[PDB]
């Protein structure tokens, strides 16, 4: 699992070229003095990253552990991400929307049952290949308590649940992951990014907290009527109002096979 | 549009910086950062449209390959509250003009489609001989650009982003700019004062010590009135307020 900087040909999210096994993703985290007090924690969440096995999770594929430099190596998605592939020229029918939406709630349900909080659940962490097969991402290292320490020793809110805006020592819960699925959604339907009328973030802050939720409205596509109750199902104020991922499975997958595959 | 080069200026500092051209004289700039460029060219000429004598002029645009500026014109004193705040005192033939010169910059650009949705002092800047010029420091007018305070903000956009921003917001923004042009301070010295400025609180009149005429009183509370259909036009607020200030404030 463990790779070195001279595993990769000669050239903060890159392509790379390992000598042996052929492009990947590489992402330098930390750069500075020496600090391998950190290691062995670095190390072991590594390991657990390697360890969410799943086709709808990106693979970690090695992590670089050297003195003054700490990197993580993915597997490469070759479409980019959710909103850049949903704003493409090329339409994409709901039948392949609808694919999508099932392997988003397919890979949060295998991280919430690993244990997994994502965190940071939205369209750029949701990654797409060239056959329009999705994998979630964590380009932000909001889901790993070490790596995000080390990223920020010395992002967008549209997706965040209202209970952690203004608020940093909330505890982000799988709930908090509902939530963020629940606008993503909304984005599948809309093609773009919502609340583009707002002037100022504090009152998008505020305007999100009192009530405010993406306009419904703004959906000009044809969405299905299940999937409005949906979405306004997951976004709901109450964290405990919102349903679980497999429960989210248990009524999408049979409305997605007899309705929209 | 001019497409500028950063080789094209001398000396930079910091403030968005103030640049030297090498020939066109002192100019702000703002850097603000390949799928996105016929798009971001096409709202830079866009904005190079709005040629007006009370609105800051895009001189030229920076597309270099790492690096994407906004070259505008510069204002020498800065922004209206930091000029009302300084111990020079602004008499109110002064104050009259400023908010005659804010009221044509304003109606040129609704005459031209651009709601402003951002009105406030801070967007307000001055020249050496106090004439205004309306900005837009927060791209708040087009959103490819802005992709890369509430006390202005009009009740109907409190707590409601989905809102279609109308030429009416940018009337009430007027209102509290007239307020704070004679208080020469920011009024309601967050949640708790939304909601009383959604039921209808609005910055304290009494809170004006400077002499304030009676008319600008009015027209405050008249571009302030909840009821964004009861609020005027900006032609309108022209017509009377044009000849008031010639006959009574010059
Ligand atoms: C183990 C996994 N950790 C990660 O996933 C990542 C963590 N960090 C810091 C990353 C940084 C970049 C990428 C990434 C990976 C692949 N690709 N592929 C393209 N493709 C194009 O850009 C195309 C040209 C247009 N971009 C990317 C970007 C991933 C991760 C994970 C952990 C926890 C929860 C999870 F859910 C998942
Ligand atoms: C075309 C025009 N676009 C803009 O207005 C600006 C857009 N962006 C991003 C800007 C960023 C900075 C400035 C700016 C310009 C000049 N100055 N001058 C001083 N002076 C002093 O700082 C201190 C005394 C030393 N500050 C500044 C700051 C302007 C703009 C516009 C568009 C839409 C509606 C409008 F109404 C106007």
């Amino acid at each position: 699992i463990k790779m070195k900087s001279s595993d990769f040909l000669e050239s903060k999210v890159s392509l790379a070229f390992h000598r042996t096994q052929g492009l990947m993703i590489m992402k330098t985290v930390y750069k500075g003095p020496n600090c391998i007090e950190h290691n062995e924690a670095l190390l072991e969440e590594a390991k657990m990253m390697n360890r969410l096995r799943h086709s709808r999770v990106v693979k970690l594929l090695g992590v670089i552990i050297e003195e003054g430099k700490y990197s993580l190596v993915m597997e490469y998605m070759e479409k980019g991400n959710l909103m850049h592939v949903l704003k493409a020229e090329m339409s994409t029918p709901l039948s392949v929307k609808g694919r999508i939406i099932l392997e988003i709630i397919e890979g949060m349900a295998y991280l919430h049952g690993k244990g997994v909080i994502h965190k940071d659940l939205k369209p750029e962490n949701i990654l797409v290949d060239n056959d329009f097969h999705i994998k979630i991402a964590d380009l932000g290292l909001a889901s790993f308590k070490m790596w995000s320490k080390l990223n920020n020793e010395e992002g967008t809110l549209y997706y965040m649940a209202p209970e952690h805006l203004n608020d940093v020592n909330a505890k982000p819960t799988e709930k908090s992951d509902v939530y963020s699925f629940a606008v993503v959604l909304w984005a599948i339907f809309a093609n773009k990014e919502p609340y583009e009328n707002a002037i100022a973030e504090q009152q998008l802050i505020m305007a999100i907290k009192s009530g405010n939720r993406p306009d419904v409205d703004d959906i000009t596509e044809y969405c299905p009527r299940e999937i409005i109750s949906l979405m306004k199902l997951c976004w709901e104020a109450n964290p405990e109002a919102r349903p679980t991922f497999p429960g989210i499975e248990e009524k999408f997958r049979p409305f997605y096979l007899s309705q929209l595959e």
